[PDB]
């Protein structure tokens, strides 16, 4: 019925993004994606805490899908017979049938094929939503990702100037609700169903035990730091399917930020910290101007430092002393200093 | 002193809205409204939990008032002698005297008449605010609503195009703080004053026990779903007098969203999820393009599914297979499938 | 190497702001500031609760620094030998080295001199960030302030009209996490290090015990209310280094609000309530139109009334009955009233 060309897309694991064009002269295509549900125990923190995760394609977040405005997205959702639970998918990018949820409920051993027209530009959450209390539980178990629908002319600054990224990273932020025993130790379970009742009790109090990027504390630090170079314009897509976040690049800015995540709106310029409303994706462009380590956090610093929500960028390049310089290295305070005359003493 | 024409307005119970014009050629009027305080026990959840509510006109939220820029709003606030508590009203739309609170404190058996000039366009919270700790307690007991001040030319897209709604609904979202006994069961009381001390202890921990639309879990689901038709442009006014919310229409979008709720600002286009800051109203326009059930949620899905914060729209019309279609109904996974070669296994 | 003129700035205690120009015809300068770290026990609430604070210049918040775009900011950070902890500083305004943190770690008895170029306009957080879990702990112990980088032409409305304030106030909002004993009483400690382990446990649950302006409940009420006059345009800078806030001026508005706090973006007009994302500063201009007391709150009214987050403005001037008037003072309800016929009874 459609007859458009069909293009198969091979998804890649976050924080990386499958190859795509920003600007394109190709016409609308049917862009074919496969997502395979995987329930599995995963390690979420640096102490080895495990929890019964439920994922799209084995990762938290699910992979970033990228298409262009006016493409059709044909998703094969697969629920392997090794799974225990029904699953489905809601695309916040899509129109109708609860974002596709009402057309994609599949039992273990089943798959389903949904097509949705990419009529709305931006970054959007996709997440599982089987019904009722199963909706939050599948989402905070890991079952959420994002899709980016680019304008065919690529990004602009909303003032008639093209914007182009050298690199793109997808940061999925996950709130997790891990039960504790009477001693305060995280509990383990043999299956998601066995973890449910105790997890729902934690969920109800609305306070995550962990807030993680790329599915675990430390996922995107040290060896797995995100690479960049001075002069590169980097797009940082950030999603949170359930809970607000306030992203901040420590020692940088958001040059161009779509915090509500929709490219029909002009981005804000020069932000320190932006805001991802729970149930959405946003995006920030930044041109690195200085080398070194940058931390990328939610700027609830308790969440960032103590519940897992810090990533690192390692940026190669030459230091710019005009932007910042240490004028005097740490030195003993002048014995002659008169700090005891200061107005606040 | 004023001499302008006086127009009496009959308020209607949320989520409906009293009849009004969007664009008008009438000049400024004195728009006369009556709000009557009602303290009463109300059922808030589907298990029959009751709590000692305090309301404007017997509803949570209070009714939506609609006037036009440059109208004067003359509110008679009535505090029946059957009430136990002083009450007042703060209009976030109004200028001076703590929004009118400092001019409207009335004991049981009293009424008061306040006039405020509608100088600021948008949707705004109104709420009770008697002083001190009584301010949050009266508000999270139910004593909040909204007023919409339309431009005389009606809504625009901020780019010189008129916007007109076919239908308007008012979604008041209420955080509730219901005490529990040592067993975890919700406690009942014979009066608001008797509930206060235990409720303040819950309030202090900043975690609601319920987050409800139109005063109770399930208020706007099943039989009470909101009606619409394909092709109708629907305005959805959302308020939260105390606590942030992140509205989302599942399977739809916000075509035009004023999340900060003020019509002097151009709306954002094509949002997935928006943000109502506690202490404000916002509004979203959406043109329905697909029939069926839509859920309207705060996209903290735990709040939505587990603490009461889901409404439904039932939309009549023809399905558009071009926007979305089920290409293949659920089927067993191809025995020939090679999902064990997938990159994440 | 730089040779620009050097201008020393004497900081003043919040909520006041050191003298500065809005529009300037001076060229870029090296603006010299000194911040001295002070660890000290401070009183945070009206019951006399103390906690082991850590401050810049003895205040919560740290003082507001004001410079202009293209100035260089040369900060001497001093860590007196009477302190117990290493400290540093991260300027969200600055580019490189984690905002300066990675260049400013100083032990007790040391100082350091950092220069950063003011390339980004707006209000920005600065805060301590020594590393790891010490980052949130130093920030929620008090170690955060703000810097404003004005355009050289001063503020504009983003529509080619100059905006000028008559007065400026800096409201730093602080989330505090004070341990409680088994009885619910706040605990005291002899040193920050002794308070740490019990404070980290409170921090982890993400629910402050206090949310204060200018370092304590009641800091900016009664005798310390903020002064203004009818007709004055007041800039209200609001920062929160760790946690979201929703500012509201009760009986007023935000005429011009930069809630994300960056002057390259046009402000929103006529807001009721705005949103400061944790890790940022924002700013609102308001022209007072009515005299009397205004409360300035976070519009989580529980936080405002019950956890300390209310300031007052006392505004001198003549009452404008056209904007608002009490038409009828409180009176007994007309015996003849027919309120029992009302639709909601
Ligand atoms: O806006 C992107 C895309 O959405 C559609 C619906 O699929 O239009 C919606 O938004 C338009 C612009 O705001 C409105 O004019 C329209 O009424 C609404 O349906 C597409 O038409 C549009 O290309
Ligand atoms: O958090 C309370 C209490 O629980 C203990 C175990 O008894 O540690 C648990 O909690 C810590 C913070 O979440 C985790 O680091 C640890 O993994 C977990 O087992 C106590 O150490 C702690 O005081
Ligand atoms: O903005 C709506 C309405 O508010 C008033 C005050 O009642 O003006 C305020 O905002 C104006 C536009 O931002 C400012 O120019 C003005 O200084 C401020 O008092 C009305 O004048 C206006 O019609
Ligand atoms: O929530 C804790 C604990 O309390 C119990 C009663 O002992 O149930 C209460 O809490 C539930 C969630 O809020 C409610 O559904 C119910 O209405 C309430 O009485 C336990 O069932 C629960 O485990
Ligand atoms: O934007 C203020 C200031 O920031 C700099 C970097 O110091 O520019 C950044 O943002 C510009 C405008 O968005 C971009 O064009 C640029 O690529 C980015 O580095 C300065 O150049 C500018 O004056
Ligand atoms: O808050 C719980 C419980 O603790 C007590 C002391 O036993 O009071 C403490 O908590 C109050 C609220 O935070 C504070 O006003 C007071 O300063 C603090 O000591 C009880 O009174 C209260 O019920
Ligand atoms: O600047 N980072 O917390
Ligand atoms: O798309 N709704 O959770
Ligand atoms: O209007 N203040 O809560
Ligand atoms: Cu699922
Ligand atoms: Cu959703
Ligand atoms: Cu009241
Ligand atoms: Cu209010
Ligand atoms: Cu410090
Ligand atoms: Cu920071």
């Amino acid at each position: 019925d459609l007859k458009l060309p069909r293009q198969r897309v091979d998804l890649v694991a976050p924080p990386f993004v499958h190859v795509h064009e920003q600007a394109t002269k190709q016409g609308p295509k049917i862009m074919e994606f496969k997502l395979v549900v995987q329930e599995k125990k995963m390690v979420i923190d640096e102490k080895g805490t495990t929890f019964q995760a439920m994922t799209f394609n084995g990762s938290m977040p699910g992979p970033l899908m990228v298409v262009h405005e006016g493409d059709y997205v044909e998703v094969t959702l697969v629920n392997p017979a090794t799974n225990t639970m029904p699953h489905n998918i809601d695309f916040h990018s899509a129109t109708g049938a609860l974002g596709g949820g009402a057309l994609t409920l599949i039992n273990p051993g089943e798959q389903v094929v949904l097509r949705w027209k990419a009529t709305r530009t931006g970054v959007f959450v996709y997440h599982c939503a089987p019904g009722g209390p199963m909706i939050p539980w599948h989402v905070v178990s890991g079952m959420n990702g994002a899709v980016m629908v680019l304008p065919r002319d690529g990004l602009n600054d909303g003032h008639g100037h093209s914007l182009r990224y050298d690199r793109i990273y997808y940061i999925g932020e996950q709130d997790l609700y891990v039960p504790r025993d009477e001693k305060g130790n995280f509990k383990s379970y043999d299956s998601p169903g066995e973890a449910y009742s105790d997890t729902e009790e934690v969920m109800r109090k609305l306070t995550p035990t962990h807030v993680v990027f790329n599915g675990k504390a430390g996922a995107l630090t040290g060896k797995n730091a995100l690479n960049a170079n001075v002069g590169e314009n980097v797009l940082i897509v950030h999603s949170q399917a359930n809970r607000d976040s306030r992203p901040h690049l420590i020692g940088g800015h958001g040059d161009y930020v779509w915090e509500t995540g929709k490219f029909s709106n002009a981005p804000e310029t020069g932000l320190e910290t932006w805001f991802i409303r729970g149930g959405s994706a946003g995006a920030a462009l930044y041109k690195f101007l200085q080398p070194g380590i940058y931390a990328y956090v939610t700027h609830n610093l308790i969440e960032a430092a103590n519940l897992g929500a810090t990533a690192h960028f390692k940026v190669e390049g030459k230091w710019n002393d005009d932007l910042m310089t240490q004028v005097k290295a740490p030195a003993d305070i002048p014995t002659g200093s008169t700090n005891e005359n200061l107005y606040f003493q």
